[PDB]
This record gives C-alpha cells, structure tokens and sequence, in this order.
C-alpha cells in the first residue's frame, strides 16, 4: 500500500483527499498546506495537516494539487526528498519541457514523476494518441465546454471596477472556442468600460467574446465540464473513418482521481519524468495484470 | 525502416498490405500465401508473394492476418525464427491463456509479439482500462453493430439447406445484442426448418435472433462496423461521470491499420508478449518521442 | 389550372381539400361523398359536394381518398370515365399487381393513374430507390413511428370485449416494430381475457405487443407519425457508406399532400399505370422545368 | 451489358472504375488518359489504357471524370461519336445552361448525356425536389461538411508563399459555411502575409476563415465528407412539418457509382440532354422495373 | 362550463377557437372582432361573431389574441366589464409592470386575469423556475428556432423598397440568436442598400445578420418553431447536474392551448393578476384535483 | 430564515445536510438519527445529533429523509409537534391515500406537508402535468435510466445464496423498462437457482431482466440516474406537437435539492397536506416573488 500526501487543499486537493480514501492500494498520509489554522475543515477532523510534508511518515508520493506556476518547484522540492510526484499541469506548449527539466532532477533522487495527468493534458492525450495511429491521415478536433475557464476568469477579476467574475468556455466547433463572461461590478464601474477591456484583453481577442453583467457571479458558479473529440480520417488506404469521444464531468473530480492513478503508475516507473502516453495503460490500474487483462482486453 | 511481411491475404491482408505501404517507418518485403496462382491479382503485380517467409530477405516482423484459430501455431513458426509478431486473435476469454504461452516463445527467439490488437479486443481495449481508471467504480458498456459477425455467419452457413448466409450484430442496448441473420436457401431446403436450427443454434440460441430468407446474400455484405461504448461512474467519491466512446468504421481497414501500429511497437519492447494495455501509447506512434509529446499531450 | 375532386372526405381527404385548394395549379372541382346531410361542415361550407363525380363540372383528375380496398374499384370507376386519377394504396405485397390492373384501363380511356403515392408507399419509396443505387449493396431499414397504425387499431376493436382501442407503432430497431396497444373495455368485458386475443391475433401474434386498459382512447389520439430509413452500404468497391433520412410529421396532411403532387404528375404522362418511381420526379413540381433546375439542382 | 469506358483517371476515376467492375449490367471496355506512361498501375494491370476512346472497341457510354471546367468539351466530343455520356458538373449556377448546350449536340448524334450526377449536384438535388413537393412552403438548408473542398485548396495553393494547402468545408447551421484552412509554407515566406492573402481572397472573403500553419498538408488529407440538409414546412395548410436527411460517404466513391447508375440511366433514355430530377428513379437501378418494384416500393 | 370568448381572430384566434371548441370544461360563446365583413370566413360559419363582447351572452372569460401593444387596454377593458382575461403578453422586461398595473383593476371588479401565458413567456418560464430551485447554482440557457421572428419581420418590411421580408431566429447557441432575413423587394429598389439598412437596424445590429432577397416570402413562411433549454448546476453541493428541455411545435397551436389552460386557471384564483408560476399546475388541468393527482405524481 | 432539521442521515440525508447548509434561507440546527455514536462523522464535527427532534431548538421544519415505509409514521409524528414536514414518498399507486391521511394530521395542527417531492414523484409530476395541458391529447412516456433501483436490489440480496446485488434500471423504450441485475454469490450458492430465482421473483417477472455474477457489486455501485420523458400530442386540434424533457444526475443530491425547495415551499402553505402540483412553482424559490419575475418569466 503506497503512501501517499496531497499537497494543497484547494479545488482538485478536496477531491484528490476522496480519491486516495477511496483508492484500495493507497493510504492517505496527510494533507501539507501553507497554513494551518485553529478552526479545521469538518472533512479534515481525522486527518494529519501540516506545512511540510517532512512532518508526514513515511510518504512515498505527493499529489501535487497547486496551482500551474508553483508546479515546477513543488515537483523539484518532493523529487530531492526522493517522493514520487504527480501534477496535472496544464500548459500545452512547455509541458515538453518541464518533462525535460524533472527528468534528472527525479532520476538522481531515486524518484519517478508523471506530469501533466488530469484529463487535459492528461487522458484526453492517450485518446488523442489512439486516434492518431489508428488512422494516420486526417485531423483530430477537441472540442471543450461548457464549463468554466479558471486563468480566464481570474484574468478579468483583475480588471478594476470588476468585483468578481466568471469565463464560460463554449465549444464553437471544429476546435474553435468563444468565451461567455460574467461579471459583477464595483462601486460606480462603468459597464461598458470593462466589456471592451474584456473583448481587447489577449485572453479574449483571439476568440469571439460576450459579456454580461449579473449581480451574483458566485451563483453561477458549477465546476462541470466536459470534451467532444472527434476525428474523421484514413486508416491505411481507407478514408473516412470516424471516431467521437465525449465526456460530462466534474472537472476537479476527475482530474483528481486521474492524478491518483497516474500516483499509481509513477511508483511502478523507473526513476525519472513521464507524460501520461509514455506509460502502459495498466499501469494506472491497481493491483496484479493478470486480472485486469482478461477483465479489460 | 522495419521491414514486414504480411502473411494471409485475405480480408485484413488486404488492408494490411496498404497500411504497410502507407506507414512512414516500414518497408513491406512481401505477402506469405498458402498457394500462389500464376494468375496474380492486380494489386500484388508488383509485390513479392511466396509460400515461406524464408524467401523474403531480412523480414523482421510479421503482420500475422489468418484465422483465429491458426494464429497461436503461426506466431509461434514466426517468432521461432526471430521475426517479431502482431495478431488481433479476437477471443477475450483466451486471448491471456494465448499471452502466456507466446511469452516464453518470444523471449527466447530475442523476439516480441503484441497479440490481440485489432479494434476490439485492441484499442477498445485501451479504452476499457482508461475508463476504468478515471472512473473505478460503476459499469463499462460495450456496444457492437450494426455490422457483420465473423463466426456467426460461418456458423449458419454451415447449416443444411443454406447456400450462403450474413450474419448482423445489433446492438440492443446495456451490452446486449441481437441478431438478424439473413439466408440464402439450396434448391429444395425448407426456411422454417433452417429458421429453428438458427434460432437454437448455441450461437444465437442466448441472444434475441430473426431470420430472413433472402435471394442474394452477397448484395447484402458490407464491412462497415462500429461500436459505443458507455461509462456512468465515481471519480473518487464523486458520482455520475459521464464517458462515451463511438466509432463508425471499416472493419478489416482499422484492424489491418491497428496491427501495423503494434508492430511498430513490438519492435521497440524487450522480448516476450505483450497485450495492447501492456504498451506506453507513445511506442505506437513512428519516429521520435519529442515531436510526439509537444503534438498530442 | 387542373380542375380535381377530392373523394372521400375522411382523415385524408380532409388534408387533400386543403392542398389541393393551396396548390397554384390546380382547382377543386368539389367533393365526392357516400352520403350528403343537410348539416353541412363548417370548411365545406362554400364547396361543391356531391354524390357523383359526374355532377362536378370538367373535372381532370381526382384524389381517391377512400379505404385501401376500396381502390381499385374507384380507381377503375374514375379512369373509365377518362378522369385522372391518384390514390395512396398502402398493401406493399399487392401494389405491383394493381398496376398492372389499372395500367390497361388507364390507357384505354387515355387516363393515368398514379397509385400508392403516400409517404410509405410513395415518397420513402424513391429514397429507398435513392440509397439502393448509390450503395448497391448493403441492408436498408425502414423504422417507422412511433404513431398509430391503421388496420390494427380496427383489428382490436373488432374482439367482443373491446369498445375502444388504438395501437401505437413502436420502432425497435432494424426494421423491427413492437406494438402498444391502448383499450378501452366494454361494462363487464375481462381485460385478460382480451389481452389474450390481442397478442394471439395474427395482427401482432409475431410483433413484441403490450397492452394497456385506458378509461378514454380518443384521448390519447394523434396523427403524429414518422420514419427513420438508414443504410449502411457499399458505393463501387468502397464500403461503410452511410445514410440516414427521418420525419417527424402529420401523417394524413403529408400524404394527402403528396397526393396532389402525385395527380400533377398524372396528368404530365403518358395514358397508363405508374408508381412514384417511375416518374421523373421534377413532373411532382409545378409550372415551368427550366426555373426548378436552376433552384435545385 | 453496357460497354463503357472510363474517362479520366483521377480520384473519381479510380472510382468509377471500381464502380462499373462492380456493375452486374455493365462491362469495362478501358480507360482513357491524356497519357500512357510505361509504368503500369498495379490496378490497371488487367485494364486496356489508351489515349482516345476510339481504341476502345464498340464503346456505347462514357463516365467523364475530368475536372469541372474540361466537362462541356469532354462531352460534346463523346456525343458527336454517338456515345452516351455521364458527368458530375458542379457549378450550380451554369448548370441548366450546360445542359441547353448539350441538349442538341446528343440528340443530332443519337444519343443521350446526363450531367451533374454525383451527389451535390446530383442525388442530393433529387432529395431536395422531393422534399419541395411534400411541402411546397418553408426552407430546405443544405449543411455541407467537414470535408475537403475542391476549388478552395486550389485558389489557396494560388497564392505565392504557398507550397501546399487544404481547405475544409465546415457547417455552420442553416446553410451557412465556414473555412478551416491549412498552410505549408515555402521556406522563407511569412504566414501573417498569407493568412491575409487567403482571408482576403474572394473565395473566402464573405465566409469565416481560419488558417493554421502546417508541417505536413498530407498528413491531413481525407475524402470523407458529408451533408445534412433539413427542412420545416407545410404540407397543404399544416405546418411544421420536419424533414432531415444526412449523410457520412467517400466522396468520389458516392460520386463515381452515381454517375454509374445515370450513365445507365442515359443508355435508357430519349437522345437529349438531362439532370437528374428529369429520371424516374426506377430508370437508375438495374434490369427489369416490376422487380424492383416489388422490392422497393 | 366556462362561457368563453376569443378576442383577435389571427393567427393565434384561429387556433385558440380550435381550442376551446376541444376543452371539455369550456363554451364558446364567439368571437370578437374589430370589423364583420359579410363574407363569413367558412370556419366561423355556425359561430357568432361580433365587435363588442357585450353581445356575446353570459361571457365568463376572455382569450386576448391582440397585438403585444393591445394587450394593455384590451385586459383593463374586459377586467373592468368582470370579464377573467388572458393574454401571452411576450415582452420579457414590461410584464412584471404590466402584472403590477393590471391586479387592482382585477380586484377591484372581482375578476382574474393570467398574463404573459404563452410558452415563452409562459410555460417555458415554469420550466426555467424548475431548473431555477432543482439546481440554485449555474447558468440556464435559452435557445429558440429555427422559426419566424415576430417584430423582426415587421420592422425589416418597414424598410423603404421591401414589398414584403420574413425574419428567422437561428439559434447560435449559449442562449445567443443569429437572424436570417428573406426579402421580396419592391420594383426598382437596390439590395445592397436594403441589406445595409437592416444589419444596421437596432432589430439585428446585436445579432449576426445575414440577408438574401428571393421572388417570394410566402413560399417561404411557416408557423413551426422551437426551444432548447438547458442548464448545467448545482443540487446542495453537487456539481454537474445535467438537464435539457425540448419542442418543436406549431408556434400559435401551442400558444393558444396554453391560453385556454390559463384562462381556466384564472377562473379559480381570487380576484388579482397573475403570472403562470403564481398558479399551482394543477388549477391548468380539467376537473377534479384528485384524478389528476394519481394519473400526474 | 426557516430553521431546519434533516431527519435520516442516510444516502438522501447527507445531501439533504448540504443542501440545507447552501440554502440562503434556511439554517440546519440540527440530524436527527436512531442512534449516535461515540464516533462522529467527519462532516458532522461541528453539528448537533440527536435521537429526538425535541432537542434540536425552535425547529420549524423537518426533511424527513427516512425509507418510504417510514415516512407516514414521521409525518405524522412531527406534524402532530406543529414542525412542517416535507418527504419524497415515492408509491405512485398510493401517495394520493397518504395526501388525504396526512391533510388533517397537518391541518389541525398548524403545519403543512408536501409530500412526494422528489424528481419522480415530483419534478417530473410538474413536468409531466404541463405537457399535459400544453397538448390534452396524446401520450406522455417516462424512461428511466440507466440507474440502479433500491427496491428491486433488496429484494434480489434477500435471496438465499445471494451475498451482495445490483439492480439497474434500463429504459427499453415507451415507458417500457429492463433490468440488468448484477449478482454477488455465497459460499456454494449455485447461479443458475439465484438467475431463475430473480427472473421469476414478482420484482421481475413482468420485465425482461438479465442477470449476471459479479466479485464485487459494491465496485459497481453509483447514484447516477436520469429520465427521458416524451410526448407527441394534439394542442387544440393541432397534431404532432413534440415535447422532450431529459436530466443526466445523482439521484439522491436533487432529491434532497427538490426537498429543500419543498420545504420553503410548506412553510408559505395553509396548514394541510400538498403535493408538488398543488403549489405555485414560485413559493419553490428563495426571496421575493418580483425579483423572480423579472429573472424567469
Ligand atoms: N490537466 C487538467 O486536465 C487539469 C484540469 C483541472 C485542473 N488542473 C490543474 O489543477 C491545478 C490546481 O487547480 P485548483 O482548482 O485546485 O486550484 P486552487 O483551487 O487554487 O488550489 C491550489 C492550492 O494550492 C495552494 N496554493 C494556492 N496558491 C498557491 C501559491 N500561490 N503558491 C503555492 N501554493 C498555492 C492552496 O492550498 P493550501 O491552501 O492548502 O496551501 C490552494 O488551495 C490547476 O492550476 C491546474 O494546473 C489540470
Ligand atoms: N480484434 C479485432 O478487432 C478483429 C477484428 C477483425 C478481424 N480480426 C481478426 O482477423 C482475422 C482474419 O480476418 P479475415 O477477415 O482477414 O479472415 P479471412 O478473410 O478468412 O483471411 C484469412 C487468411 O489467412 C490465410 N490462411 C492461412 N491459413 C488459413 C486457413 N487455415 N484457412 C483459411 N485461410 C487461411 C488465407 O490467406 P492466403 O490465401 O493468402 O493464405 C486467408 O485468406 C480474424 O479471424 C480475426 O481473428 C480481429
Ligand atoms: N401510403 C401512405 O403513406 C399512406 C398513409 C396514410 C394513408 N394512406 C391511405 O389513405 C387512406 C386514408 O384513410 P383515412 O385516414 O382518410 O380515413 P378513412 O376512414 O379511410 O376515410 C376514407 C373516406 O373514404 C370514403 N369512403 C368511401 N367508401 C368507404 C367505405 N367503403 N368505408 C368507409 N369510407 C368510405 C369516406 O368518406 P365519405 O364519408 O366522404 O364518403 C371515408 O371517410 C388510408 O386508409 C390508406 O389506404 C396511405
Ligand atoms: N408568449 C408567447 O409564447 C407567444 C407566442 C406567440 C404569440 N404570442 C402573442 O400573441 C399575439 C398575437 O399573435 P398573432 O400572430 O395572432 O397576431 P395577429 O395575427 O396580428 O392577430 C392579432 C389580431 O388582433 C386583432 N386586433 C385588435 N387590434 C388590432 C390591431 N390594433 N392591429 C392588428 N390587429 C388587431 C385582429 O383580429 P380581428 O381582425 O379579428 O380584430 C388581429 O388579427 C402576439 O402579438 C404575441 O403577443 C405570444
Ligand atoms: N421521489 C424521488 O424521486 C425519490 C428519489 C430517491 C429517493 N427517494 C426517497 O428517499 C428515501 C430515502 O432514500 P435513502 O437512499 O436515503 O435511504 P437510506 O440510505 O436507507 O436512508 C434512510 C435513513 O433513515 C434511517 N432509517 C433507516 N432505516 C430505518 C427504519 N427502518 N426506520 C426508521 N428509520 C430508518 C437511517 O438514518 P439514521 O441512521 O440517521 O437513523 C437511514 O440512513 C427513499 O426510500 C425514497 O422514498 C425519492
């Protein structure tokens, strides 16, 4: 039974906290936070939070629930104390090289580390890698949404005369997105102000853009989401072959639960620095591989 | 560049053979027959076709297209000679027994076989184990058809009074399927007698069969297929996660096209067998790593 | 303008008054009727209706909107008096053998008669006709409903215990239908017992039938109806081609709107017997050809 | 049988000849190409290829592959030899003067030509017939897509900083198109200039573009493609009547074996010039009309 | 039996007569109209009909089939004669105004009157309640058409040189609405200028607009319309909660039942006005509250 | 605010604590359960428990989160105590008989009770009576699933041999359903007794149910559920109208949701007994009735 600490009670932190209670090879060690206060969460009563996971027995691996720009040096600070890390950061355009960064530091210290394990970077990666080689020739489009952008979001929070806000990510087809925020405005903010200030920030200039005000962001607020993957090409010398992959999920959810068994394959790998495409499928499977091939197979 | 044969060509050895000419990284040196004919079909005018693969200089892997049951006997001939091996041998309550005993084989003959890597046992497969982990505890449905059954049709054409016959497997819902098979009748045969042979036939005496007298089987054949496959489940402990996977395709063209796929990657593995779940996702695709990871991930 | 008549003012007839007085070429003559009242239908109030078509003044064609077996003695009442004429005869085994009944006494009295020009048979006719040869081979599946069938609501009112009754069509699947009927009992009838007759009655003795006693069947009537035809086939040598048409309409307003389509046809040919196949389909549309092929071709 | 030559071997072509060795009503006299290189294609091994369709013994139809604006010449040298001729025109708005040209040159010469028979214009124009006639008020879309479009990649090409594209036909909704467009560009050439170039480019200046620069163009090229078209109307004086068709085909392979089924068709018809909206349907299937019949209607 | 009468015979009167003809608890006592020409619409043949419902005897209820504008001075109008009212009153930012200004005059002369009881505003608004305590958290999406756009239509064929226009409301998605407007113009007038003058008007100048002239709006006209509501939110504490409300239907059919539902609500509350999520849903069913309890819950 | 006990902590009751906690009007003073242990739930930590309603101060009203067989017996004993009582009884057959037992119980006592609030009975009781006024004629279809149902599986466990069971709900069309019943065996329990045992079981006898041995059924198990409910009717004299309702959700979070939004709900009621459709959907929300107005209608 592996050992295992969370690391940051945030949003995916609460459900990686369920997934590793729920886990049957796995036991939940602690939870390491930046800080402890008096009052502790109802869910936190029967279990160990500290500030460093040096405090936490015997952890073998860390699930790495902090925020995309602290992953590179959460990761560095657990694979020098020889843990096995999983993170699902999500940055498409250097994951290539943050994997280049923590492979020796993870390989020097004994440890494995799989980055990028949520459903996006993450599952949606193997099917898109399935896809790919069952037929070569033609184009994959991921399709994202409804659900709620977080870098979005906090990007026009920090807009003045913007209270609090919310980006809605809507599928506009073959892998186009437009952007539906929310806003609620401070004192005597000006409406107009703040749309055109959304519609030319570059977080939304490249993609069509709607605003509305609301008087309560907050009740709108649900971390549903979910993916439309579709791909129409050739396999061999044979056109039109079609593929479609969709989900409806909690986001938070399932990216936590992925990060569990990406935790799983991690403690199974060699040491060094994987993305979830580099590691056999049943590795993300608890327990002995006799069984899970003649159920699965 | 791994230099291939196919051996068996017939409806997948047909596909193969351009899977192979399409794939970037192979170099098909030939097709292995039971018999060549002095009348050489279009298609292969320009292709070596022989009995032996002993006759088809430096081959290193085998694209292994025969019937189901020839394949165990055929990749142990193979792997005995060193030549690496990819079947989609399609029985899922063997196909482990047929994983063990080809292990020793390859391992001993510094060969590797991937078995069972069609669409389905294959990269349904694949599919199965990931939502299996995203989401450990609920069901998986698997959803076939409409399209032709292998052993079905042969199994009624097998029966007195029918000229020929088509077999359709129809997806009925919650994993469970019908079939509709259609017959064409020798001269004389009597349609209610062979309508009650098929219905108690132990091939289609467990599912809900309708039989149809036909006057031309072959104006019937089609080799699309498909499948849906469906998973309502916890992520952790959080309910209701929504996956589905479909696919529409042509049969033989996606297995042919999947089984290149597994050569490419049983060239890359230590010796002995592996299942398609047994494989980083990554070795399936051709070339470097790198360019892979910074495309799909 | 074509003057016509409608005959028969039921379900049907009722429709085709209404089409036939918005199509832009033609011109109701009147309506033929078994029987005509004093009390006169409110929608009938400023129209000719008469017991005998001869009473309606040059009339050209006429729309037998009369029960299916009553057709063909209409049909050969109204050609022998030279008068155009289309009906929706819906007994798919028979309709080939009623044209050639009526094709001799058409061109004999230099009439053309265009029979079973509904949606089924008629226009889904030409559709199958379509897939067939752009996919020559391959299965198409005609799934009608869900919506009420014809002959087997009467066939259950016509057991003694029955006062009421309707049957819905239900599709199943695969050209397959189940049914579900709705009755309404006689004071002391037994609802077993009638259960019983119901799926023993060679109406729905080989179809999946369920029955339900309800206290008033009328309201539970709708002419809403429709279809989903699909095939999956092979177009020259390339298989897994796919097609799928569907309706969702107003079974008598459809028909007896294709009907009038139908007569406008009719009296574009040649003295004799046709189905909807075996007419150019631009003679269904009115006026001018050249003005149609540039909107639809 | 129908001797017929196949005219153009291009990717409709390699098709066509699939689709008339399929043809049990037909029989494949040769094919004809603008040249003959000493190197054979290994499909046409078998096949007499020659440079004009007089070395083609008693040649009585013709499938002329050939690119759009080649068709009018093409068919008005086949007509003057007395040789039916099938074609698949695409320019909606020129149609219907194609055919006034061509209609006295086949008449004066014996014989018959069928143009703009694939599926758009061609099958999908019949559809649309029919669905105008079943109700004459309301609006048919016809939604093409995704799918490769044929001018569009070409007018891109155009463009100097261009080494090689492809365009994609996307549906919108409600008859409304939009352009996904894929770039390889010439060493040195920057792609800000060329995104403008194409965007500005009447062939995508009234419609929405996107342009993404590619590696490989290739790599993303498949004929698949695609249409649903729909249509509320009313039927007489009832409205909301709904119609949906929809299709997932091989391009050129669904063209090909159209334009196979209409040059049979022609062979059948009055020496003129026609569309196919001016066919009975029943003329497009092979052999005699009461079997089909039967089977069909 | 509730004595009822159909104020406005257009296009919503003609169906609420047909409405009210069919409820089993109401009477139609006539209609009321500004003008009585002697030509009597056949339909109104055995119906009274006049310009003050004075002269309609005993009238209990009234159905306001006027103009959004009318609505105002018609329901103060009957109220202040004792008269209950209806009316689908749909302009979503007045009718709370409208609800506070009509309940005193309803009060005060002891009758009731149910504004705003179409389907959108009306039932669909019940629904949006629903959704609204089902899941307190989220967003709810609106999404109406295809169908004909109200006073869009009428302000596009107010433009100089427009004979006559037809506006159709496109649902985009998100709950956004695209507009696809259909001109006839007059003799002389120029299409670009007409096109410029409407995506400018303050009607379409929110909305993606696009134009296309034809030879004739009616040909194109049908009643049909639609919605699609959908919410994603959150029940307690979980996330994800997935509903979908769905209709395609005959736009003033619907309206006009729901009017007659209304009206028999109204009948039994106390004397005030009421929007429809005011009234339990059982006071719009027929009869005893019993039955409908154990047929409904 | 409404102060509030949740009664049953079981599957329903702990969303129930949550959705109480999220209510902006409500306050949780306390669970009310039949034992509390030494050891305290997590979530619990911070509040009170107790076997007795009497020491949960100044209640107001009860969610009596208790089996169904339980529910009168509570009812009637909190209603007897002046506390407003709301439940998701879920006997369609008799919930009307518990409606008339409870009304005077409430009555005389001061409170109100709305039973059955759940999403069926419930929600979908709403549901279900608008689109029966919306179209008076016609057929309303409800199908359940995929979910698992509470009944069917206890009555599967109590089977001698069987250890552990699943019951799933599946929707086999028109309001028909299956059952998919997954089975976990005792120590030489035979499958082929407990497989007859079920499908004979009066639970099963009347669907087509399936049975099959599982290791593990908890590994199976979530609360995932949903609902299609359809109907295709007449609106006035206006056929084929389509109506269409789905939900995707965790069965026991909206049910403790709606039966919040109940409770709200009884606390604005005269003192007596109410289900669902006996209250204005409007007292179902938070708040002031004209902000919601404005927001919904
Ligand atoms: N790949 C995918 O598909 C996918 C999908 C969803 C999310 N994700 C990843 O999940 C990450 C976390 O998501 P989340 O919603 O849980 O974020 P979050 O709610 O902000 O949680 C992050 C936690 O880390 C700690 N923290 C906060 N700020 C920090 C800082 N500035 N420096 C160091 N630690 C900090 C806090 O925990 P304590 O208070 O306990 O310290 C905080 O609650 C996202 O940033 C994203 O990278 C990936
Ligand atoms: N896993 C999946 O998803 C999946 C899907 C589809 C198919 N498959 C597998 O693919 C296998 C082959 O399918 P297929 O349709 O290509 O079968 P096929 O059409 O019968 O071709 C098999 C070929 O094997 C060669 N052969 C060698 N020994 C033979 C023998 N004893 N009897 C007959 N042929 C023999 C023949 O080619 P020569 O004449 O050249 O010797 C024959 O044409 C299937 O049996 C199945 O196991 C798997
Ligand atoms: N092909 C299709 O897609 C399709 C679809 C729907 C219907 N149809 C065909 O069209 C027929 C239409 O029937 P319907 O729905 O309009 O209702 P119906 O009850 O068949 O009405 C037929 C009318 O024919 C007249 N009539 C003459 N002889 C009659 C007789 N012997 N018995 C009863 N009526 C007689 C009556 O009108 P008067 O009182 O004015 O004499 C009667 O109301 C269907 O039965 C079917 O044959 C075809
Ligand atoms: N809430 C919804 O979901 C929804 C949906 C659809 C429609 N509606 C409502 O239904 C209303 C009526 O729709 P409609 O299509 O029936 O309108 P319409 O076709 O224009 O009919 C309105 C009738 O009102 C009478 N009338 C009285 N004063 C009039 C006036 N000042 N100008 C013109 N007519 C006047 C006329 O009948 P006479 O000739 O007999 O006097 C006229 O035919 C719409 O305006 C809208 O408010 C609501
Ligand atoms: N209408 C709908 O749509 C709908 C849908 C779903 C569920 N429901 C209703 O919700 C009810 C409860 O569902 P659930 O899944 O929460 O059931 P459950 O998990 O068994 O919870 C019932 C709780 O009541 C107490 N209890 C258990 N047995 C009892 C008994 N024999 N006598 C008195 N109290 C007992 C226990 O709480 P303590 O241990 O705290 O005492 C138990 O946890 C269902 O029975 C059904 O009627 C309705």
């Amino acid at each position: 039974k592996l050992r295992v600490a969370v690391v940051g009670y945030g949003n995916v932190g609460r459900y990686a906290l369920e997934a590793v209670q729920a886990a049957p090879d796995m036991e939940l060690v602690g939870v390491v936070r930046r800080k402890v206060l008096a009052a502790t969460p109802p869910e936190l009563t029967g279990v160990r939070v500290v500030t460093d996971i040096s405090q936490l027995e015997g952890v073998q691996g860390a699930l790495l629930c902090v925020p995309t720009r602290s992953v590179p040096e959460y990761a560095e600070a657990m694979l020098r104390r020889g843990i096995h890390t999983v993170d699902s950061y999500d940055i498409h355009g250097d994951l290539a090289d943050l994997r280049r960064r923590l492979d020796p530091v993870a390989r020097e210290h004994g440890a494995a580390a799989v980055i990028s394990a949520g459903w996006d970077p993450g599952t949606d990666s193997i099917i898109r890698a399935l896809l790919e080689f069952m037929a070569p020739k033609g184009i994959t489009y991921t399709n994202f949404g409804p659900g709620m952008s977080m870098g979005h979001s906090v990007a026009v929070k920090a807009i003045p005369g913007v209270r609090d806000a919310l980006s809605m990510t809507i599928p506009a087809g073959m892998g186009v997105h437009k952007r539906a925020v929310y806003v609620e405005l401070e004192p005597g903010a000006d409406f107009a102000e703040v749309e055109r200030a959304i519609k030319t920030d570059p977080y939304f200039v490249r993609d069509e853009t709607r605003v509305t005000q609301v008087e309560s962001v907050s009740a709108l607020m649900d971390v549903g989401h979910g993916v439309v993957m579709e791909r129409k090409g050739v396999s061999g010398a044979t056109h039109n072959q079609l593929f479609r992959f969709e989900m409806r999920i909690n986001n938070p959810a399932l990216t936590a639960q992925v990060m569990v068994a990406a935790l799983r394959a991690a403690a199974r790998q060699k040491p060094g620095c994987y993305t979830m495409i580099e590691i056999p499928v049943i590795d993300y499977l608890p327990g002995d591989r006799e069984a899970w091939i003649r159920k699965l197979v």
